[PDB]
């Protein structure tokens, strides 16, 4: 979560680490044209 600005800038490990910090989750991915971040 909170790890993907968009085309100008973006990160995978940044948002991936956040989703991992939470228990029960697994991974993450940039949603909404890689502009938004979500965890699952």
């Amino acid at each position: 979560g909170f790890g993907c600005n968009g085309p100008w800038d973006e990160d995978d490990m940044q948002c991936h680490n956040h989703c991992k910090s939470i228990k029960g989750y697994k991974g993450g991915y940039c949603a909404k044209g890689g502009f938004v971040c979500k965890c699952y």
